[PDB]
């Protein structure tokens, strides 16, 4: 019993099968067989005895097998549950991209009205809000500055009842957390409503608090393009109106001059200067993407564009970033405080490249001459259809949706494709009843993705409810090129982006041309 139970409760057939196929008759996996697994099934490209041997040295529990360069089923499972068995590429979980191109070539993690913790009309404001966003890797923050008592400028949502905080307090928080998550540059969007005196106080604080982190002069040689994330490493740069406005502030604006959208052009004309940044509401951006997709795209090659949520989103709800990234828009600001598929996709995108907050755009979106238009797809380097097969095998220890300690989840899995319009899809598995510990679906979906370079694959788990709305149990979003193949475990995150230590999905992912 105690053994026959212990094992059964802790037993995974799909794992057994997988080890069997890989190992066959043998009770162990020899390095040669592991390597075959790594290549045949996991499609590792660095697949070779070196990889295999590191896997064993890293994950093999048995001293005998370890020393004798073999992998036991136990070590097989350990590997599969590790960062190396993660569906989200371990290699991409460290900065690995070209960090030397101009800012306009990267998608940049950006926050909207960063100071807010809740809604846009009466909820609270707090430095905490800035701390959290920064800890989530956010690079672009927003400060809405108004005159406050005692000549101390405050921050809050103009014309609302949102609670207030101090501009100075905000600056210290930023100073303290700016680089905790990434070494790359932080951009502070100043929406100045301050009188002239308080503006001067602002400038004083900036200088005093930020000190040398503050970038108050052009980089030497930075002349025809924005500098690179590398060039601005460890800096904080200001975005705002540049000469109503005191010079103290105005002169601190270097590469991010707030500007009204002129139009897209081509030459050293209207389509703003590289050091000029235009903003667009969700609505306006969509329209422009709808009508001048390629113009916008091309514009974004050398220019930074900021998008922000529509005014009706007083609940701090978010729009989908993907639709904007597809246009090359880099500073796509979202309400970082609001849980949802939108932020899920957002942080999934930015977990890439070591979560540094700057993700290099695909080449075709860095080509000032592309004829790309996600909206009107034609032949080009971006067209590269892939057949993605995803098998949702089983789930392990799905978190209790917090809904009575005597109820058991009735989980189902939704798999979605996010990317250019034609590629978007969603599929769902059946519901397993009263099983969150080890539900088994063994269901497979297949998707055709034409522009993988702009896609993300999202796994969502829900607690099915007949009588009501299904509770969100966990989720994981993986950018196409970070999606690992073979047998892998998807590590589920909560609504707030937190890691769920033991909540996983075991899947098999195949990508083919
Ligand atoms: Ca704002
Ligand atoms: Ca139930
Ligand atoms: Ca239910």
């Amino acid at each position: 019993e105690i053994e026959t139970f212990y094992k059964m409760l802790t037993q995974r057939a799909e794992i057994d099968r997988a080890f069997e196929e890989a190992a066959g008759s043998a009770e162990t996996l020899s390095v040669e067989r592991l390597v075959t697994f790594l290549q045949h099934q996991q499609r590792e490209e660095e697949a070779g005895p070196a990889l295999a041997l590191s896997l064993i040295e890293r994950y093999e529990p048995s001293e005998t097998a370890k020393a004798q360069r073999q992998m036991t089923k136990d070590g097989f499972l350990m590997y599969l549950l590790s960062a190396d068995g993660n569906a989200f590429s371990l290699a991409h979980r460290r900065v690995y991209q070209d960090m030397d191109q101009p800012l306009s070539h990267y998608l940049v993690s950006s926050s909207h009205n960063t100071y807010l913790l809740e809604d846009q009309l009466t909820g609270p404001s707090s430095t905490e809000a800035y701390i959290r966003a920064l800890c989530k890797g956010c690079r672009c923050l927003e400060l809405d500055c108004w005159d406050g008592p005692n000549q101390e400028p405050i921050i809050y949502h103009g014309y609302t009842f949102t609670s207030k905080i101090l501009f100075c307090d905000v600056l210290r928080a930023i100073r303290d957390y700016a680089f905790k998550a990434s070494p790359y540059p932080v951009i502070l969007s100043l929406e100045n409503h301050c009188s002239l005196e308080q503006q001067r106080v602002m400038a004083r604080h900036l200088r005093a608090i930020l000190g040398p982190i503050l970038l108050d002069q052009p980089l030497d040689g930075v002349t025809t393009s924005l500098p690179s994330p590398e060039q601005l490493k460890g800096k904080i740069l200001l975005k705002g109106k540049k000469l109503k406005l005191v010079p103290e502030l105005s002169d601190m604006i270097i590469y991010c001059k707030s500007v009204h959208f002129g139009g897209f052009s081509s030459p050293g004309t209207s389509g703003q200067a590289f050091y000029e940044m235009a903003s667009f509401s969700e609505s306006r951006a969509l329209r422009l993407l709808q009508e001048s997709g390629n113009g916008f795209v091309r514009h974004n090659v050398s220019c930074l564009s900021r998008i922000y949520p529509a005014g009706w989103r007083t609940d701090s709800s978010n729009y989908s970033p993907v639709e904007m990234w597809n246009g090359g828009c880099q500073i796509v600001a979202l309400n970082f405080q609001t849980p949802g598929p939108e932020m899920d996709v957002y942080l999934g995108c930015f977990q890439d490249n070591g979560g540094c907050g700057y993700v290099l755009k695909p080449a075709f979106l860095r080509d000032p001459n592309t004829t790309f238009n996600s909206r009107a797809l034609t032949q080009g380097p971006w067209w590269r259809p892939e057949r993605l097969r995803v098998r949702i095998i089983s789930g392990q220890q799905l978190p209790k949706v917090n809904k009575n300690k005597n109820s058991i989840v009735d989980p189902k899995v939704i798999v979605e494709i996010h990317g250019v319009g034609r590629d978007t899809g969603s599929r769902q598995t059946a519901v397993i009843t009263n099983n969150g510990f080890n539900p088994r679906w063994d269901m497979e979906f297949e998707f055709e993705v034409t522009v993988p370079d702009l896609a993300l694959v999202r796994f969502m788990v829900e607690d099915y409810d007949s009588s009501s709305k299904n509770d969100f149990i966990g989720q994981s979003t993986i950018p196409w090129n970070s999606l690992k193949q073979g047998y892998r475990h998807v590590h589920l995150l909560s609504k707030n982006g937190d890691q769920h230590p033991s909540a996983t999905l075991f899947v098999k992912i195949s990508i083919q041309d």
